[PDB]
């Protein structure tokens, strides 16, 4: 299928993290640090909301600068159920567009049908059910919801675990219970058979939202992510250069407190 | 699939009657009436229950008695859940083992895993979410839930109209929309969809409980049902051979109100 | 259209009494005593009811019998939703389906499409908002719902002047309101204004349910209906043919005191 | 009828975006742009609401200025309920009054009688039951209330999907149950009748209220929209004829993802 | 009686605006507009009101003023049920005394008893029943209570239809059913009998409060009202002259559409 296509597509990504980017500058810094992607993000949402405004896609123009300057991939952000904005961002030819909740909402009752487009799609989730939800929608690519712009990685962790412990609990679990269980979850069951053979997510799964410091990097990573999120705060700082390497280092090298010391020594 | 075998073997019900026997001479009395199955049942469930016994499988023997008697398929009811009184009922080799909700639960929380046999299982429902459920648990073949021996076809018709008016709004459903609609159902997305293709549901679909009369059998056949099941209300009347084959006849010509008049005509 | 002429049957009844019958005999009681129409009953659904049965389509074969002892229309019911029962009814050929309440209901949801038979339906109502979904089902005749079988009138005066007292209001009511109050009806807007035009119901509206005596008769009259339903109370007394004659006498001349003073001395 | 013809007059603006304009210079940048129409608007009615004020009809003389100003068709808002705001701006000559509750409502329980104008009327709806409500008082288009001035979408494609959805639930739904139907709706039978033979609603149908950006115009039509309106947004920013021209280009090029990307590429 | 002889001398205003007056200047443009009488008013009790006090009675000198200033009738607000308040507008020798919930209410359970006086009072209503009990306490013409001072008409349009609605009602209604009507209506069953006969009410019924615009009054003569009342807006604008005119031109003329564009053309 190009559903696999796609999903082998999001595993290249597995090990890296991911910074959202407001231009081509801090994209460089991102690129050179050793990030994995970026997210092209005219504003920030958060400011955009703050501020009692609408947060759309971004301006085309600003995220054709973005794809330009690196040789990473790009991704950028739909509104959910905004299938157009999607069409848009697949004709720019960005390499992933992610279906986010952080930008307002477009359709309260139905996402993006995502097998319709031929890149990748991410989406978030709180729980397992909601993930196989996406995913046979056709989300390539899981994240967790966790809490956008608060530095607070306490949703993060309530989201992964949530995760993680279903995905557990399905793969010991008799299979004549599988049928109730599914029904529970509101998730189709071939999606859950399939995730209950694998041991887990049939896509990659990253953690998003909250991972402000090098030590909640690595704590996401040690619960069991493929990689993570990072928003703009790397920016807003001292020397974002280092600040950015120390995340990626801090991913790269999640089970070693010495690198984890030496990364976060000195950062504010 | 051994699946789709038991799906075929179903339909060559269609069109036909299925009549609760407590007895082989019941059993012959259906047959030469012109039955397409027998239903094997030791005792009438609503008079165990009437009387605050649990009704459980019947005995093998009575079930053995029936199946010599007749050369039709004959079916016989395990309880929900109870997976080794259905064994047994493979075992016996009989026809059909219908999950019956009208015997005592066995398992609140789970049905049979009716994949584990060779035989093909009825189950019950009242709306498609739950149709879809069983089919998924391996039924072959769906009754409605109705209403056991009241004589009321009140149910039958909220059932048959509930699951038939959701395939007809699933038929014309905007495809995108079809995640979001599996949810609300809670059932598998790749059922739904295949209904959704197939415009109908993909076993055979039965009326039960409740149906009484030439003209409640002909409701049903005339609302869309594939056949019905009847009680052993027959049996409890004057000339049960004509009561029986009255039913026979209002099904196999339910569009034909002459024909109904006079299979009506003098009944009681 | 065939439902013009449907109405103009039904208006055949005006000034008429009509008389719950349960066998011939009753029948001719009736015919002599000067009834319009008869109502074929197997049993009165009261007494099924009260010992908790279901009450249904009468046997066609007792109907049969009582359209050969009288040259009156002949009435029967129909359970409400249950389109077969009335198919065979028509099949039959009896003059007059009643879609009754005082049979067990067969439909929570929907009242037989009444449209797609060729002999006229008499539908029960309430209030004005029923009889007006009633009649563009393609009821002919509408009746109240009345109070079966207590003898008390209050329901059916209720009714009669929830009904007319609508009808009143309407007469006079700005054009540009009734829109709204289409709306609060629940009823088709175009059967509303011509409602209003007629200045009264555009098909004969009867009486039922709870007319005991020659007084409630002429009460119903008086309060503007074009003739009443009397059930099998009648023939459970002295004289059943007196007291038959009685409530025709009081229909025919029910502003006339004197004549209702001679009809009602003696009578119980 | 004249209703027919208002219908007709109405089809003739599918595939159109209609904007607020709040003097001439912007309607002949309108018109320039490729509009079909302009909302004529002495004020923008969220602001006089937004400082607690009344919004009334425009004054005629604003309105003068801009039929004058342009050749294609100019429409205006009356509050909901005011017939003698409609009669005045039949008067001056416009060719559609909007019949808006996005100004102060006049009349709680009553709508225009449309039909008492040989102008066309629209009006807004957020389900099929209140689309099919306005239709019967005589709006010749229906657009969607959608959110005034907030710039979000998601009120407008939940009314589009609701309205369609319906349509659609209607189409295949089995006739005997359009009763019931039309019942819940609390809309004209004869009307949902009309709406289930077309397969569409009975006139135009526009999406408004919220659509900010060329992707949700192209949303709108990609959803089976008719055609758009469009707030003053568009003039409160820079080249208001290029952000004009391109959400013209959006609603004609709606399916074509490049053409959607260059109206899109640089817009802020 | 002295009562007929009050409903007669408030007939004379039919077909009239009065007008709200701070002063003899404003007095005076009213009078040359053609307004049929003055209502003095020291302050806006709106405002007074807005700043926390309490609303009384005006100086009898500043309404000596005005009563000097024009030769047509000069009404003036007495508190509810204040009836020293009467007595001394009474004595002033001004021709009508406005009974004014718009002032701080003075007897929270009683309205004053206007049959002890010799001049007219006017009253507000929401409905008929109180239309109805002001009048038989002696009030010789009765307003809308509308709204004071939002320029809204909503409330005097849901007033105006609630009267004219309930007497459309009872002009039709069954005698036998004007007894319970009176007493769900709380009003004097003798008036209520009065009312049916003549067919609307017993006084000259006014509208009051919102009356913005031209469009507003003559809507409220559209239908149904004897006339209007206007507040102060009048004087708080440009050439006061012209927009006092319009108003009455609009009343005068209020079903023809030409001279209510004419009127309206240019006023802000």
């Amino acid at each position: 299928s190009p559903f696999s296509v796609k999903v082998g597509l999001a595993q290249m990504l597995r090990g890296g993290v991911i910074m959202d980017v407001v231009n081509a500058e801090q994209a460089r810094i991102a690129e050179e640090a050793g990030a994995c992607a970026v997210m092209a993000l005219e504003r920030v949402p958060a400011d955009i909301r703050a501020q009692g405004g609408v947060a759309r896609m971004s301006d085309p123009q600003m995220i054709k600068e973005i794809k330009q300057a690196v040789t990473i991939p790009v991704m950028a952000k739909a509104r959910i159920g905004h299938f157009v904005e999607a069409q848009i961002l697949e004709a720019i030819g960005i390499d992933y567009i992610d279906e986010s909740e952080v930008l307002t909402l477009a359709d309260e009752d139905h996402h993006i049908n995502k097998h319709n487009f031929r890149i990748p799609f991410v989406c978030g989730c709180r729980n397992l059910g909601e993930a196989l939800r996406r995913i046979r929608e056709g989300a390539a690519m899981i994240r967790t919801k966790g809490e956008a712009g608060t530095g607070n990685i306490i949703e993060a962790v309530r989201h992964v675990r949530s995760v993680n412990g279903d995905i557990r609990v399905l793969r010991n679990m008799d299979d004549d219970e599988v049928f109730t269980f599914a029904k529970k979850l509101a998730a189709p069951y071939d999606l859950v058979m399939q995730t209950k053979q694998l041991g887990r997510l049939p896509v990659v799964q990253f953690a998003a939202g909250g991972v402000a410091t090098p030590a909640d990097a690595a704590l996401m990573m040690q619960l069991g992510c493929d990689g993570v999120f990072v928003g703009s705060g790397i920016f807003k700082s001292g020397d974002p250069a280092r600040r950015a390497r120390a995340i990626v280092q801090a991913v790269t090298h999640y089970s070693d407190p010495e690198m984890l010391v030496e990364v976060s020594c000195g950062l504010g």
